[PDB]
C-alpha cells in the first residue's frame, strides 16, 4: 500500500508510486526521475496519465515501453496547470531528466517535492524565490555531518590528470569506466575528451543515452568497441576478474587496464582528500574508486534548507527506521533554531 510521504493531500496526485497497483483516488502520477527505485512498477500496461520531463518522457517510451498517449511532459521554469492545479518542474541536479515539483494547491499551501537532488546556491535563483513554502518533501540521503565528499568539478580533475598521464606514460594502456543507471556520465566524457577517443559500450547502453538530448552526443559515443580506448562496462564486472576477462577479448591491443569505480560516499573520505587517493593494484590492472555524487552533502542540504525556511519537513529517505527518523527531527529542529525560522 501506498505510504503517506508519497501523497499530495488535497489533490488526486501521488509522486514515484508506481508499484502499490492501483492507488484508490489518484487521477494522475508524477515522477520525478528515470531511477529503478523510483519507476518500479511501469510498463507497456500502464493506462493512467504520468507526468515528467521530457527526457524521461523519452526514456518511458523507448526503455519501458509506455504507450505515447499515456505520456505528459512538461517543460521547466513553467507554470503549467494540469487537472485545475498549478504545477512547476524545477531542475533537481541529480541525473538527467531529473526534476523538483512545485505544487500550488486551491487553498491557497505551497509545496515542493525534492525528488532525488544534489542542492546548489544555483537554486536559490529559480522561482523559488519568489513564495512561500508549507512543506517539503526532502531528499535526505546525506543527512548526517559525517557525510562529507568533493565538488562534482574537483573529481573530474582528478580523474582527468590520472587518465591522460598513464596513456601518455604508456599508449598501449586501455581505460574502463563502470555504469548501472542514468547519472554521472560526465566521469566517461571528459576523460574520452582529453584522450581524444569516443566511448565504447553495448547496444543497450548506446540507446538509453541516444534518449538524453546530449549536444553533439553521436561524435562522442559508440557500439565499435575496436575504435574506442574509453570502455564502459555493467559496475559489477569491475574487480580483478572481470577486467582480467575483458581484457582477453580486446585481442593483443592493449597491456594495462585503468579503471574507475563511481562511488556515493565510502568511510575513506573522513580521512583521505581527493588528491591523495590511490587505486587497488594487481598485476598489470588498476582500480580507482572516486567519489562522484549526484546528491546532497549534509552542509549543502542545510545551507538550501536555511534559505527555504520551510515551515514543515517529510523526509522521503531513510525512513525506514526509528534511529535514523529520530536523528532527522534533531537536525532539523538545530537548522531551525540557528536560522531562526
Ligand atoms: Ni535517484
Amino acid at each position: 500500500t501506498c505510504p503517506f510521504y508519497k501523497k499530495i493531500p488535497g489533490t488526486g496526485f501521488t509522486v514515484d508510486a508506481f508499484q502499490y497497483g492501483v492507488v484508490e483516488g489518484c487521477t494522475a502520477y508524477f515522477l520525478t526521475h528515470f531511477h529503478s527505485d523510483h519507476y518500479a512498477g511501469l510498463s507497456k500496461h500502464f493506462t493512467f496519465p504520468v507526468y515528467c520531463s521530457e527526457i524521461t518522457g523519452n526514456l518511458l517510451k523507448n526503455k519501458l515501453h509506455v504507450q505515447e498517449q499515456y505520456i505528459h511532459p512538461l517543460p521547466l521554469d513553467t507554470e503549467c496547470i494540469v487537472n485545475g492545479v498549478k504545477v512547476v518542474l524545477l531542475d533537481a541536479n541529480h541525473c538527467p531528466g531529473a526534476v523538483m515539483i512545485l505544487f500550488y494547491l486551491p487553498n491557497g499551501t505551497v509545496i515542493l517535492h525534492t525528488g532525488d537532488f544534489r542542492a546548489d546556491p544555483s537554486m536559490e535563483r529559480s522561482l523559488l524565490a519568489d513564495q512561500k513554502v508549507h512543506m517539503l518533501y526532502l531528499d535526505t540521503t546525506y543527512c548526517s555531518p559525517e557525510y562529507t565528499f568533493p565538488s562534482q568539478q574537483e573529481v573530474i580533475r582528478f580523474a582527468i590528470n590520472t587518465a591522460f598521464e598513464a596513456v601518455t606514460l604508456n599508449p598501449h594502456a586501455l581505460v574502463v569506466c563502470g555504469t548501472y543507471s542514468i547519472g554521472k556520465e560526465k566521469v566517461f566524457l571528459a576523460i574520452a575528451d582529453v584522450l581524444g577517443s569516443k566511448v565504447g559500450m553495448s547496444q543497450e547502453k548506446y540507446k538509453t543515452l541516444q534518449c538524453l538530448n546530449i549536444p553533439e552526443i553521436n561524435s562522442l559515443i559508440t557500439t565499435d568497441m575496436c575504435s574506442s580506448l574509453v570502455h564502459l562496462l555493467p559496475m559489477m564486472q569491475i574487480n580483478f576478474k572481470g577486467l582480467q576477462s575483458h581484457l582477453k577479448k580486446c585481442g593483443g591491443k592493449y597491456n594495462q587496464i585503468l579503471a574507475f569505480r563511481p562511488t556515493g560516499w565510502t568511510h575513506s573520505n573522513k580521512f583521505t582528500r581527493i588528491a591523495d587517493v590511490i587505486p587497488q593494484t594487481k598485476g598489470n590492472i588498476s582500480i580507482y574508486g572516486i567519489p562522484y555524487s549526484e546528491h546532497s552533502s549534509y552542509l549543502e542540504m542545510k545551507r538550501f534548507v536555511q534559505w527555504l525556511k520551510p515551515q514543515k519537513i517529510i523526509p522521503t529517505v531513510n525512513v525506514g527506521t526509528w534511529k535514523s527518523r529520530s536523528t532527522m527531527e534533531k537536525y532539523f529542529r538545530e537548522w531551525k533554531l540557528e536560522a531562526g525560522y
